[PDB]
């Protein structure tokens, strides 16, 4: 994963990252966000004048602040003519708009900050880091990086080493599991949660599992991730992990099944200075 570059040119920065090359003007004063981290980010740094569309379709409680910006659809969703419409000079984008960065790049300058699992707190900070340094607010950046970096050390201070989490994702009734370096790898990577299984190796898709394999690893936490909020669909991971092989884990008897709150977790919202600081918080209330 590239790291975003940037060269001074006066009144606009030569930008690179892993997708390609821009010109991206300073002081961009209409932007189009997919990327729902990157809007909290410009929230936490005062730039909600300069966002002229927002993914509305998938707005969570913490970003309705946005609501009355023009839609452009939803992170996977997203609507090209209003894009074009709006007619903006900047789209920041991450991971699940890389499939039409060239489309998007017909309209304006797309930047790409894509969060890498194997790197995250590296590419966190290069991605809100190089938002700022567009509109000359590296210092209030710093501030704020620092204060993740105090959370961090926070919830690190409070985890019990003898213990071991599994993350799983549930999809309609099926349940997928992540390990150190997925797309939820920070409750291991940066937090320093063990993992039950250090062997799951993924990215975005997961390991396919069932109750028996969580009863056989019988891990002391599991962090259940609930896709079936996000996408409207009936089945609830509390249902689902209402039966007597996953009752027997040391997670059900200890009341440690967390349902993490998919519109931080799922929509990713690790960009945002405060969003990530709520995720942080989060696990840190579920494990203390
Ligand atoms: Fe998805």
């Amino acid at each position: 994963m590239l790291p975003i570059s940037m060269s001074d040119e006066g009144d606009s920065f030569l930008v690179k990252d892993s997708l390609g090359e821009n010109k991206i003007p300073k002081n961009p004063s209409k932007v189009v966000i997919l990327d729902l981290g990157i809007l909290d980010t410009f929230d936490a740094l005062k730039l909600n004048d300069k966002v002229v569309g927002v993914p509305a379709k998938n707005l969570p409680k913490y970003l309705q602040q946005f609501k009355n910006k023009p839609s452009v659809g939803g992170v996977q969703q997203v609507d090209f003519e209003a894009i074009n419409a709006l007619k903006p000079d900047l789209i920041i984008i991450s991971g699940r708009q890389s499939k039409f960065y060239d489309k998007l790049k017909e309209i304006a300058p797309t930047l790409f900050v894509g969060l890498d699992n194997a790197n995250f707190l590296s590419s966190f900070e290069n991605n809100v880091l190089s938002v700022a340094k567009l509109y000359g607010l590296e210092k209030e950046a710093l501030e704020k990086i620092s204060d993740i970096k105090n959370e961090i050390e926070k919830a690190k201070s409070i985890v019990d080493e003898d213990k071991k989490a599994l993350i799983i994702l549930t999809n309609s009734n099926k349940i997928s599991a992540f390990g150190p370096q997925s797309r939820f790898g920070i409750i291991h990577d940066v937090l320093g949660i063990n993992a039950v299984d250090e062997n799951i190796k993924v990215g975005t898709h997961g390991k396919s599992i069932n109750s028996e394999f969580i009863l056989e690893k019988n891990p002391d936490y599991i962090f259940v991730v609930d896709r079936n909020v996000i996408l409207g669909n009936k089945e609830r991971a509390q249902g689902i992990l209402d039966n007597a092989l996953v009752a027997k884990t040391k997670a059900a008897q200890n009341k440690k099944i967390i349902y993490l709150d998919p519109e931080y977790w799922y929509l990713a919202s690790g960009n945002g200075l405060e969003s990530l600081k709520t995720m942080i918080l989060e696990i840190k209330n579920a494990v203390k």
